[PDB]
Formats: C-alpha cells, sequence, structure tokens
C-alpha cells in the first residue's frame, strides 16, 4: 500500500476508486442501504454472540482515513460467533466513519437515513490461520456495524475521545491498553445481515455484515472530537478528517436478512 493515494477528497475519493480498484464495481460491494420492508425476517438465525469480556486492545493509531483502535488477536479471546456465522472469528480492531455535520456519516443507510457516524468492530475467521489469508476468502471477515446519533454521551466512548489530541494526525498511535469494547454496545443486538466486502480499498468481497438496529447515542461534544482529528501528517496543510465514509452501493442479487420480526 505504500502506493495507494485512494482518499475521501474531491479528487481520490470513492468515485475515484475503480481506477486502483476495479472490484469498487464488483457484485458484492458495501455499504448498502438497507431497506427496512424488504429485509426479511430469518427464522433460521441464531442468537448472535458477542464476548468481549476478555478483549485486551493495545494501541490506537490515526491513519491517514480513521483511527483505528487495535487488539490482541494472538489469541482466542475477544470473538464474534452464532448470528449467520459459522464458526468463530476473531476481533482485530474497530474503527469509526463520520461526517461533517450530523446529518451524515454513517455507511450503512436505514431506509436511506444517514446517521451521524458509524462504528465497525473488525473480526477475522480462525479457520484461515490469520488476516491476510482471511480477506481472501469470501466468508473471511464479520465486521459488526453499529450506528451512532447524537444525543445524550456514551460514556463508554469517551476515553476514546480523550485519546484523540494525542493522535491528531496520520501516522501517529498512543498506547491503549485496557479498553473495554463492551461500552460501545447498544442494548439489543437485534440485527440485519448480508454479504458483502470492505469499504475502503482493497474493497474485497470478504465480509460477512452485521449492523445492529439499535444505534448507541455519543454527545455533540464527543463527534465534535472525532471532526477534530486530521487526514493530513504533522507539519502539513490541515485537512480535517471528516465525511470518511463511502456511500451507498448497488444491492445487485443479494438480500438482507432481519434477526427480528
Ligand atoms: C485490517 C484491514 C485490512 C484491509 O485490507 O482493509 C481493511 C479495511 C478496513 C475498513 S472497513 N470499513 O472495510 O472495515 C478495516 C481494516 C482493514
Ligand atoms: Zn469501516
Amino acid at each position: 500500500g505504500m502506493s495507494h493515494h485512494w482518499g475521501y477528497g474531491k479528487h481520490n475519493g470513492p468515485e475515484h476508486w475503480h481506477k486502483d480498484f476495479p472490484i469498487a464495481k464488483g457484485e458484492r460491494q458495501s455499504p448498502v442501504d438497507i431497506d427496512t420492508h424488504t429485509a426479511k425476517y430469518d427464522p433460521s438465525l441464531k442468537p448472535l454472540s458477542v464476548s468481549y469480556d476478555q478483549a485486551t486492545s493495545l494501541r490506537i493509531l490515526n491513519n491517514g482515513h480513521a483511527f483505528n483502535v487495535e487488539f490482541d488477536d494472538s489469541q482466542d479471546k475477544a470473538v464474534l460467533k452464532g448470528g449467520p456465522l459459522d464458526g468463530t472469528y476473531r476481533l482485530i480492531q474497530f474503527h469509526f466513519h463520520w461526517g461533517s455535520l450530523d446529518g451524515q456519516g454513517s455507511e450503512h443507510t436505514v431506509d436511506k437515513k444517514k446517521y451521524a457516524a458509524e462504528l465497525h468492530l473488525v473480526h477475522w475467521n480462525t479457520k484461515y490461520g490469520d488476516f491476510g489469508k482471511a480477506v481472501q476468502q469470501p466468508d473471511g471477515l464479520a465486521v459488526l456495524g453499529i450506528f451512532l446519533k447524537v444525543g445524550s454521551a456514551k460514556p463508554g466512548l469517551q476515553k476514546v475521545v480523550d485519546v484523540l489530541d494525542s493522535i491528531k494526525t496520520k501516522g501517529k498511535s498512543a498506547d491503549f491498553t485496557n479498553f473495554d469494547p463492551r461500552g460501545l454496545l447498544p442494548e439489543s443486538l437485534d440485527y440485519w445481515t448480508y454479504p458483502g466486502s470492505l469499504t475502503t480499498p482493497p474493497l474485497l468481497e470478504c465480509v460477512t455484515w452485521i449492523v445492529l438496529k439499535e444505534p448507541i447515542s455519543v454527545s455533540s461534544e464527543q463527534v465534535l472530537k472525532f471532526r477534530k482529528l486530521n487526514f493530513n501528517g504533522e507539519g502539513e496543510p490541515e485537512e480535517l478528517m471528516v465525511d470518511n465514509w463511502r456511500p451507498a452501493q448497488p444491492l445487485k442479487n443479494r438480500q438482507i436478512k432481519a434477526s427480528f420480526k
């Protein structure tokens, strides 16, 4: 990726990605709009199992696109299973996509509604040994998506908000141990699920998407901090890190299933 130049600006944004990553116009791209009236309840979907009690966060990184909270996935600690998944998926990192204003920022939409932001907890299928091998498989990753709306503060998110000052620019990282991701979950685990892809290049079609129906609420102050981050590196002209979301892509030959009636 040392020669990647994609981003979210007018000249290298989502509409340009297909040039270096043809799969951008593929058959199972993400995100997508979730038409609530067309999604069908699937009584055969197992309950979702989110086991994060043993999760071990290690570091937070500004990668020039978003910020990644990374976990130690060298062992089966934090795992996602059940739901539409077969097997065990290990949590490797989480990040967000957000907007310049509260009216936009999420990648998936619900009946065309855009949320202020969207949290993605990324997990890889342990049957493939490592993340690199997993992304080359149609069932290699499981990403849990959670919508954020602006209202009351999310206590569990403040530790993340407070460390952002230390990783303002691209390439900066900071120790970030003992962060509990259970603090970012809504009360209900009802979800929609469909086969899709990574939403940033390489846009690989290796993801089983699980998007929770219940959004979490974060405060204006919390999201304002996200918007103070920079896409640029230290010493460069400031480009605020905002609107780092890819818009909804064609659903094509796919069905979105609901875990609830
Ligand atoms: C670890 C990793 C490798 C890769 O090639 O692409 C990624 C894309 C995302 C963004 S998202 N929105 O698709 O989760 C997150 C993590 C990765
Ligand atoms: Zn993402």
